[PDB]
């Protein structure tokens, strides 16, 4: 097992993965903030205050009541200042010809500001081929959704294996997974795990939580994605630091 | 087998399905236009000219370069005038808590103007529960993606069966399927089939085509969804009429 800093130098590493792994090592953070807010001002205030604590800020641009491309410009300023990647959790899941348009165009112009996006594998590899036509020239990366945190997820068994094969066959663009665990044995790939809180529980709409120690330490994932465990807390900075320290120590203790 | 007009009266029919089936029978159309354009003016000119020929206009609001809510008001005026449903092909595919916000909120406010949306079943039934918490109060309907037209689709076998079970257990909100074929034996459910052209072929990014006669007549689906077969033609009205007549006669001949 290699450190994040050594994985950043692997021969087959994608440049976006390398940039991420280097800043994870530098800042001692494997925390991705899930910035699940509806106001641009709250998004930017969280990005600025929590930027030093996070390796990545995950967006849902389509829930931002006051989205503009200028908001994204300000978020990029903070991402560059504090050193974190921007991941738009768009979950592209259409035919290749459609997702290329959804990624490059429309009002969001996601490819113009998102370092990372993700895709479901259920449509077959055309979803990746469509995205990569926009993303490769724009030097972007993609995560494939191999496992999901929600109750009744069908992303199990052969489905998960199909996601890993699709990633390993599109390594010029796919840099890792959304998963609950390590699903690829290739250290070039990132594993990002949502459904994370310190306390046991879930929500009323099928979300299930596991702890940072469980998903990083026992299940071998790289990065925790945390929304409400931070966002709903009174002090979001202290909450982010709790999650960062939990995920970082779980990583160190698996390393030895 | 019942006519569209008789299916509109079934005891368990959803009001959105009933409205659709009645206008399909009245206008002799089971064609859904896939309005895959980037200009509001082209979207509205197609909706106006092709409105009499279609039962439904399917949008990808996120590829419109000049989206505003006033464009959607103008589209609703045309939908009411010519009598067709608006279907936003958003393919919701996240946890329930997230999709409720993506459906109601953000810039697009999809639930405010879309009669129908669709969802992938891969996250489990929380995706439907989240949507239905916005959609039920707004008297909307949902389609579940049971099969996909693209090469390498994983929406087969047990996956398709899971989509049918999820639909039949959420019949207060789910009105049918995106599928390549009849997947439910319950006549209350609509089957809408994309990947349709008169000529054999595909695209460069995994799309596969079958004819209206194949998908309506042999595979037992209700509605054809047609994009490029119409949109890329010079005379889009004549193209829509050719697809309408093909799908309608295939339906009549299976009725006998
Ligand atoms: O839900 C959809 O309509 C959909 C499902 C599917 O299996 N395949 C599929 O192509 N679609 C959509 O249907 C349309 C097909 O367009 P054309 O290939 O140009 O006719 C596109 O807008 C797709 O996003
Ligand atoms: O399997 C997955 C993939 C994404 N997500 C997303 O991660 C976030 C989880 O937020 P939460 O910590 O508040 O439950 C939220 O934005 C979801 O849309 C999951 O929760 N599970």
């Amino acid at each position: 097992e290699l450190s994040f800093g050594a994985r950043a130098e692997l021969p087959r590493i994608h440049p976006v993965a390398s940039k991420l792994l280097r800043l994870m090592q530098k800042k001692e953070t494997n925390l991705c903030l899930s910035a699940d807010v509806s106001l641009a001002r709250e998004l930017l205030q969280l990005a600025d205050a929590l930027g030093p604590s996070i390796c990545m800020l995950k967006t849902h641009v389509d829930i931002l009541n006051d989205f503009t491309l200028d908001v994204m410009k300000e978020l990029i300023t903070l991402a560059k200042c504090h050193e974190f990647l921007i991941f738009e959790d768009r979950k592209f899941a259409d035919i290749g010809n459609t997702v290329k348009k959804q990624y490059e165009g429309g009002i969001f112009k996601i490819a113009s500001w998102a370092d990372l996006v993700n895709a479901h594998v259920v449509p077959g590899s055309g979803v990746v081929k469509g995205l990569q036509e926009v993303g490769l020239p724009l030097h972007r990366g993609c995560l494939l959704i191999a496992e999901m945190s929600s109750t009744g997820s069908l992303a199990t068994g052969d489905y998960t294996r199909a996601a890993v094969r699709m990633a390993e066959e599109h390594s010029e663009f796919v840099v890792g997974f959304i998963s609950g665990s390590r699903v690829s044995m290739k250290p070039e790939f990132l594993h990002l795990t949502p459904g994370v809180q310190l306390e046991a529980g879930g929500d009323n709409l099928g979300q299930q939580y596991n702890s940072p120690q469980e998903v990083i330490g026992k299940r071998g994932s790289d990065i925790i994605i945390v929304g409400r465990g931070i966002i709903s807390a009174a002090d979001r900075l202290e909450a982010a630091e709790m999650y960062r320290k939990a995920a970082w120590e779980a990583y160190l203790s698996r390393l030895g």
